[PDB]
């Protein structure tokens, strides 16, 4: 649930942009930075994932290769090039505030729902 008090467009970015970051992260990378979103959250979140590179290099997948969103609603597009990511998985028995998480880089292209003025991404597809 997004907190009232942020915008689509703030919490993709709390949820999503690491920006400008290395792309290798220490085990624990996903524990600590989780923490900022399940703060906000009633329970752990299960599965999130994380983008590495500049805030402006995300923000211009909106400009990139348009593709239909999962839901069939919405603006969605593919980013050009593979992203730098972490994903982030939740183990099992964890409960809020004991959340711990598996840490796994990857490079893979990411979609993303587009909206707003600014165009920026509002939801990991």
């Amino acid at each position: 649930m997004r907190p009232p008090q942020f915008t689509r467009a703030q919490w993709f970015a709390i949820q999503h942009i690491d920006s400008d970051s290395s792309p290798s992260s220490s085990s624990r990378y996903c524990t600590i930075a989780m923490r900022a979103i399940n703060n906000y959250r009633w329970r752990c979140k299960p599965v999130n994932t994380f983008v590495h590179e500049p805030l402006v290099d995300v923000q211009n997948v909106c400009f990139q290769e348009k593709v239909t969103c999962k839901n069939g609603q919405g603006n969605c597009y593919r980013s050009r090039f593979r992203m730098h990511i972490t994903d982030c998985r939740l183990t099992n028995g964890s409960k809020y505030p004991n959340c711990r998480y598996r840490t796994r880089p990857g490079r893979r292209h990411i979609i993303v729902a587009c909206e707003g003025s600014p165009y920026v991404p509002v939801h990991f597809d």
